[PDB]
């Protein structure tokens, strides 16, 4: 089976880049993140070529890359859209889990 790889690891697609630790999401199935694609859950960089590869931040296909880190009501949940369900209505952990300045993704 795959092994989670260290912590400290940098998402660095964009010129805002952010450190995903995958420790603290050990509650989190492998494959939520990692999701099936053609019945077998994926491994690969999620901006591999065919996957999150359009990085226009408008784009809300299934290959945008800003669409697949942020938005709701997708088909896995997204790194926002799962911690806006993690705050729930405590707006300090929306600011350090959801804010888009100042918080533990985007400084
Ligand atoms: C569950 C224990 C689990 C495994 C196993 C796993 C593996 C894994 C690998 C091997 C990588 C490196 C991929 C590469 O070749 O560079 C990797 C990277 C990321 N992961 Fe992961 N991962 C596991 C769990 C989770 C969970 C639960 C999430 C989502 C909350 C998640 C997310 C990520 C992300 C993001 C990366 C970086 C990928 C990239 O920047 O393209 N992982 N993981
Ligand atoms: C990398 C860890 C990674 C993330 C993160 C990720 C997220 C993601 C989301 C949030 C969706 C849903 C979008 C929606 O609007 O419903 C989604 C969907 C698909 N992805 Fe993905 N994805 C990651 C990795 C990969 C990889 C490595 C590929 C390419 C092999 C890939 C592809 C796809 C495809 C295709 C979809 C649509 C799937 C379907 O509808 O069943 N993703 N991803
Ligand atoms: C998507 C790639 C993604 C990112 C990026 C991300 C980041 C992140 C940070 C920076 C923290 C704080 C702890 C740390 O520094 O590692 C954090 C914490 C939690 N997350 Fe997360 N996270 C991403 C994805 C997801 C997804 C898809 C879920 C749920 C399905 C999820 C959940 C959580 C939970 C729970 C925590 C702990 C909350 C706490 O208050 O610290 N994350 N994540
Ligand atoms: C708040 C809703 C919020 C905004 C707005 C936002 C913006 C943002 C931008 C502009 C980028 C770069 C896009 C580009 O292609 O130029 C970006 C990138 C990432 N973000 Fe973000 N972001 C907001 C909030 C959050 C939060 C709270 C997290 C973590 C849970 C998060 C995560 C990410 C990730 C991952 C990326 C990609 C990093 C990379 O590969 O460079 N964002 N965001």
């Amino acid at each position: 089976a795959p092994k989670a790889p260290a912590d400290g690891l940098k998402m660095d697609k964009t010129k805002q880049p952010v450190v995903y630790n995958h420790s603290t999401h050990k509650a989190v199935k492998c494959g939520d993140c990692h999701h099936p694609v053609n019945g077998k859950e994926d491994y690969q960089k999620c901006a591999t070529a065919g996957c999150h590869d359009n990085m226009d931040k408008k784009d809300k296909s299934a290959k945008g890359y800003y669409h697949a880190m942020h938005d709701k009501g997708t088909k896995f949940k997204s790194c926002v859209g799962c911690h806006l369900e993690t705050a729930g209505a405590d707006a300090a952990k929306k600011k350090e889990l959801t804010g888009c300045k100042g918080s533990k993704c985007h400084s």
